[PDB]
């Protein structure tokens, strides 16, 4: 088997894209509870920003992580922090969310220690990755090309994650890709 010289160079320059936001639906099902909340993600080195909110816009929950560990301000505005952001979330709320591997998965790169198989436009189709006894299935159902540096480059704009009983569905608006 060959090195897959396009999917490795892909990779090259999704690690490029370190500062932009992402907008769109999140739909949430679990035995525990059901949601549809709109997603405000925006990324920069070292730092990521998720605000939840419902149908209507106000918050759900607003998510920052930085070097010094994740902050929750609730729905009711009490303030919660830690070092991991899907414990806390989960501790918060029961939500599920894994907002680490997301930072890779989002763009269309895996974390380490994965297993996954291409598509044959050379970009991820489906991925497993077993973290912290959660066997999570990530499915890349749709991209779509985004000027990027001058350059189509093709980011998901449909992924499904699904863990045990709980998945999760994106569907993207708006990618802003920033310098």
């Amino acid at each position: 088997q060959p090195v897959n010289v396009q999917w490795q160079s892909h990779q090259v320059t999704l690690e490029q894209i370190q500062h932009y936001q992402l907008t769109g639906k999140l739909g949430y099902i679990a035995p525990d509870q059901r949601q549809s909340f709109n997603f405000q993600w925006q990324k920069s080195p070292q730092k990521l920003s998720l605000r939840l909110s419902n149908f209507l816009g106000q918050t759900v929950l607003n998510l920052q992580v930085d070097e010094q560990g994740a902050r929750v301000e609730t729905y009711d505005d009490q303030i919660y922090r830690d070092q991991d952001a899907q414990s806390l979330i989960r501790n918060l709320t029961g939500l599920d969310i894994p907002v680490e591997q997301l930072e890779d998965w989002i763009l269309g790169l895996p974390t380490q220690a994965t297993h996954y198989e291409l598509n044959e436009q050379n970009t991820l189709a489906t991925l497993t990755k077993l973290a912290s006894t959660e066997e999570w299935h990530v499915e890349y159902q749709r991209y779509q090309a985004i000027e990027w540096q001058h350059q189509p480059i093709p980011l998901p704009d449909k992924l499904k994650l699904q863990q045990n009983k709980t998945s999760i569905q994106l569907v993207i608006s708006q990618w802003t890709l920033l310098p």
